């Protein structure tokens, strides 16, 4: 039988659902009355979904068995319908390294699709705020749309502002920087951070890491660290457990630093 | 001059501070009037710290320069004065994979020092709750002490309860399991999860992964995945950028699954 | 001008050549008079190759520039026209770990395409020998053909023999085992090895590693080790040096052991 | 009983042996009459070794059980009594990528302890030759001593010569370069290689990789590749198989290229 369960997860018109099938295909869709999805596994009648609930079965016209799920933020970030993102394996780590916590004031720039922005927004809680600087109007509006859909827009002030003139905010708890040329903005980042505030940026190349580190070392920053991660999945076969054949080899070099007031008395 | 800055970061008696020095030694201490720290860099008079602020310099008796910092949760987890933990590189990822978010109800068991518990507590927000089952009284009390110090105890209900009889809660959003023998508890975990709820566990060995996967595959779980990560730091020398000589080779295999109501109609 | 250079590299009818183009496509072909290759870059007239030499340019009918090269053993193993192999990243390491050297007597079983066999054959020198047991006639003949083409057949005695009855040779220097069920052959391997002789095998799964280790530990073997390697290539762009986007995540777990005469006096 | 076995492995005065104990300590020593080794496991009387053979047991004065082994080249390279080396995980791979084979003429510079030199010497066979340029007399003599002990000196011509004036040899099959500043020698390397000859170098830092790649790209070289490898060992416990806690994070970036005669007709 249909369980009432968690009421906030009740499926209604306009909700996002994730339909997951035996061959591991997944479809992220907006629920709307009288919509049909045409897939390689057959037709899915979304009207049926309104009479079901998360964790329940849905069958295609061809009898293929799928399950109705509530998408996670990761699901949304990955099924991003497509631009460049900070991937979840990195964003989660970066948010913890930045110690983002309830009530924090955080600067994020640029914003892009809002994927990293969303992670930071979850972490600041209802009482914190992300000041998200994005001079590219098209991305400001994409992020606004995504963050709204993801239930996080109330926690993010999107500012269509060029950061060359500096940030408006002072004494922010942490700052994440993701721009093509981070070395050109490190001074402004330093100025915005509280004493003991935390800085992170991502660089795609080793050349960029080198240049960014040089700039950090010119300013009052300590505890400078550079990290990369490799995540490897395994075939979930109890009798034949082994890594998958191919993996992602690289997303980004992550650089962290802590602001101090001065180098010397 | 001393900047007022972020008022909640004001240093007072009983606060935790992190003192960070040029040779990269770091000391996590409770601030108390008239306490001195004796270190290989000299004596630090903590009375001085009350007249300073985060990001400011403190000198030892031997003239060595350090900085006063507010410890992060990572700092607290790592400077754990020592038992087995889920490391931050894993806990951050696991919390994001579990989609832990504002208002979520989460089961955590066992608890240990509370390191993973803390990550989950930050993620559920002020409106969520972590039900933390820990039958070992000594660890229940350690976790209570740590979570209190870390400003998170209001979000965690520590239950000194054996999980062999099942969990009290139903329809929880996600569940994290960390026990020596996770295969013996998967049924109870399934029962506690909402439809579409998310499960994670950690296993130190490949044998344990194999056994846990077998048990998951007997129950109504889909989207089963197994992950490991390797994190590599670099020497932050702009002119000689290269990985450090030695790294951590292994913490844990991470296993995830999503609860569904049934395998077949 | 055409340089005489290394005379043994002179191109003649029946030689293998590797033609390498700007878009990184490579074509491994047998040189024969009046043959043409039809490719996505145009037609290559192999008659032209006989009037050129290694390191020289060859143009397709469409004006695309390629270079004539002598294929390496790696090139031959990879451009294997297709069955399961031990990959070069592993075979090179395994041969060094086995200390394969001039004059050594080495057992190899099974053989397959002869890829690992070839590596061992190079390592034993002109005075050593590889005893290659391959009960599958089709693979015995493939390996014979490959090893002949690769100039190594004089160093390999291919024996179409079932290893269930043991090896004919005693006191061999090293032994490489690659079969679906290595645990069923470890006793026979031990019997064939000299005192202090070296054993290696490869296993695709962690389950197989576990079973193989159990069997090794029942016999007089010491210095038991298990290795895996990850090889990551980089984009060779001086101004934008970074890892390629995707890599191989897994070939094989490698297990090594050294034979001793007995566990106790 | 004592088995005659492989006669070339007979232990005699002046031979190197490796004594391997239960706690995994290993001692590489020169066998000499009336020598005793004093270790944390007790005294080993080397006179006893002359009455034993590889794979046989030797007991210390304190009753601890060890085994007599013939050291491998890896053992010799690692138990290097200490300077900078190319590690076996890299040297084996590099020698295969360079396609070093019977009869090849190979340039190696610098030489150092001769560790990489030895790998190349094994690979060229009795009919090939390594021209090893080492202007540092102390390292020329160390390498000569090591290569002699390792049975490879007949295959290596050590030249105490500065490479700034170029190499004497032309049309060599492959060349390995290991110097602090490889970009300053790439022209001379190109000049020495045959058409289709293979080049490799190692760089400790990403900066050095960038500079070396720039220089390669100025000259007639194709198939330029950059590789790194991570090797991870496992605890060989069948019931608790998992990676060791800590591993080597970095040895060297490996760069390869193939010489062609010219960039354009
Ligand atoms: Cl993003
Ligand atoms: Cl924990
Ligand atoms: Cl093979
Ligand atoms: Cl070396």
């Amino acid at each position: 039988h249909h369980h009432v369960g968690k009421v906030a997860d009740t499926l209604k018109p306009g909700d996002r659902v994730l339909l997951s099938f035996e061959d591991e295909s997944e479809f992220l869709v907006d629920l709307e009355k009288d919509k049909k999805l045409h897939t390689h596994l057959g037709i899915i009648d979304l009207n049926e979904v309104f009479e079901k609930g998360p964790g329940e079965i849905i069958r295609t016209s061809a009898g293929k068995k799928g399950y109705i799920l509530i998408p996670s933020l990761i699901d949304e970030i990955m099924n991003m319908k497509r631009t460049q993102i900070v991937y979840p394996k990195d964003s989660s780590f970066i948010a913890m390294m930045l110690d983002v916590k309830e009530g924090d004031r955080i600067i994020d720039t640029g914003v892009g699709s809002g994927a990293m922005c969303a992670v930071l927004a979850r972490a600041v809680g209802s009482s914190g705020k992300v000041f998200a600087y994005e001079k590219r109007e098209e991305f400001a509006k994409l992020a606004e749309s995504n963050l709204t859909k993801w239930g996080l827009i109330e926690r993010v002030t999107i500012k269509v502002r060029d950061i060359s003139e500096g940030f408006d905010e002072k004494d922010v708890d942490a700052l994440f920087l993701d721009v093509p040329d981070p070395w050109n903005y490190i001074d402004k980042c330093w100025e915005a951070l509280k004493g003991g505030g935390r800085f992170a940026t991502v660089c795609p190349t080793t050349n960029q890491v080198q240049e960014t580190l040089k700039k950090l070392q010119e300013l009052p920053f300590i505890r400078i660290e550079v990290w990369e991660s490799l995540f490897r999945p395994y075939k979930p076969v109890p009798e034949r457990l082994r890594p998958v054949d191919r993996m992602v080899a690289h997303t980004a070099y992550m650089i962290f630093a802590t602001k101090v007031c001065r180098r010397e008395e």
